[PDB]
Formats: C-alpha cells, sequence, structure tokens
C-alpha cells in the first residue's frame, strides 16, 4: 500500500458534489471545492478547476487529474513548511503517508497547528502522539477516518487499511 492507496481508501470517489465530514463541498477523490456554504460557489469553483461546464458532475479521469494535483500540493506544503518538513523527514515510509493524509485533508496550516503531536511524532513517542491527536475537533468530526490515520501513526503498519 502506498500514500495514494491510503488516500483513495479514505476519500473514496464521487463524481458529484458532496460534503465531507468537515461539512465542505468536495468532489472526486477528496477534492475540496470551497469552504463557502454555497453550492453555487462550489459549482463555480468546479468549472474553474475543470475548465469546462461540468454542471456539477465530473469524469473519473478528471477526478484522477485533480487527485494527482492535490497530492502534489500536499507534498509541496509539507516540504516548504518549517513545522512539517522536519517531522516528515524523520518519519518512516508508512508514517509519512499518514502525515500526507492529514495535510491533504486539512491543509498545511491546519496540521501545523498540532504542535505537541508533531513534536511527539518527531520524538517517536507514538502513544503520546496518538492520545493527543484524538483530542482534536478533527477526530470528533471525522472519527472513522481519524482513527484510521491515528492507528497508523501509533503502529507504523498498514493494519487499518488492510481490508481496503
Amino acid at each position: 500500500m502506498n500514500c495514494f492507496e491510503m488516500l483513495r481508501c479514505d476519500e473514496g470517489l464521487r463524481l458529484k458534489i458532496y460534503k465531507d465530514c468537515e461539512g465542505y463541498y468536495t468532489i472526486g477523490i477528496g477534492h475540496l471545492l470551497t469552504k463557502s456554504p454555497s453550492l453555487n460557489a462550489a459549482k463555480s469553483e468546479l468549472d474553474k478547476a475543470i475548465g469546462r461546464n461540468t454542471n456539477g458532475v465530473i469524469t473519473k479521469d478528471e477526478a484522477e487529474k485533480l487527485f494527482n494535483q492535490d497530492v502534489d500540493a500536499a507534498v509541496r506544503g509539507i516540504l516548504r513548511n518549517a513545522k512539517l518538513k522536519p517531522v516528515y523527514d524523520s518519519l518512516d515510509a508508512v508514517r509519512r503517508c499518514a502525515l500526507i493524509n492529514m495535510v491533504f485533508q486539512m491543509g498545511e496550516t491546519g496540521v501545523a497547528g498540532f504542535t505537541n503531536s508533531l513534536r511527539m511524532l518527531q520524538q517517536k513517542r507514538w502513544d503520546e502522539a496518538a492520545v493527543n491527536l484524538a483530542k482534536s475537533r478533527w477526530y470528533n468530526q471525522c472519527p472513522n477516518r481519524a482513527k484510521r490515520v491515528i492507528t497508523t501513526f501509533r503502529t507504523g503498519t498498514w493494519d487499518a487499511y488492510k481490508n481496503c
């Protein structure tokens, strides 16, 4: 399993606009369209992002395209963030995927705010990190997904995605 697979397992795939666990209009494989509460805005965003009049629906390849760009964008923000880069560099392959997962979902600035967890991960205090992450709002809003991501940081295995 790799980072992409991990992501695909958590985000799934939708060809029509829907709202994630965060309550935002999203499409394809975890593609955030807008933080705005208006469908019209998301619709606009969609077309803009696509380059054509989608009228609310996209194609599977279109999704795939957005996804590659979104993953690239997650890796890019980590690498450039002074709070994330060192964490990232210090983790093993599987745990790096969990960090990308968080970034992809919440953004560079969101993750960058989990100061203590970040430190704990970097110091290999896996159980401490886990407890800490579970205290967030993120966990209350997207518990299934968050548990999965958390188990990964705690164990460093793919156990949570084994049935995917």
